[PDB]
């Protein structure tokens, strides 16, 4: 249920621009059908990754599920939502959610990939 030292890294396609409609035709995601008819504030307010890892078999009974995230690096964490699978190899629906807030430096973005720990949870919304 808990995995530590991943080399998680970020990938964007068609984004909010597209308000990141998990509908959207070259996307289709598992949850896209729940949550992808949720308004912005939610959807924005709370990240939607995959259900992904060397670590973490949960598809079917994740759609209604979140990933808390945490990098050792800062000390700082975050909490994301579980709803599709890993096209890239891991954590996609980034850029603006997880990555970028938890990079107070930008040593990651800069470079590329970055080594985070991250445990199932609750969304408690």
């Amino acid at each position: 249920e808990q995995a530590n030292d991943v080399r998680a890294t970020y990938h964007y396609y068609r984004p909010a621009q597209n308000n990141w409609d998990l509908g959207a035709p070259a996307v289709s995601a598992y949850c896209a059908t729940w949550d992808a008819s949720k308004p912005l504030s939610w959807r924005s307010k709370y990240g939607w990754t995959a259900f992904c890892g060397p670590a973490g078999p949960r598809g079917q009974a994740a759609c209604g599920k979140c990933l808390r995230v945490t990098n050792p690096a800062t000390g700082a964490q975050i909490t994301a939502r579980i709803v599709d699978q890993c096209a890239n190899g891991g954590l996609d629906l980034d850029w603006d959610t997880v990555f970028t807030k938890i990079d107070t430096n930008g040593i990651g973005y800069q470079q590329g990939h970055l080594n985070v720990n991250y445990q199932f949870v609750d969304c408690r919304d």
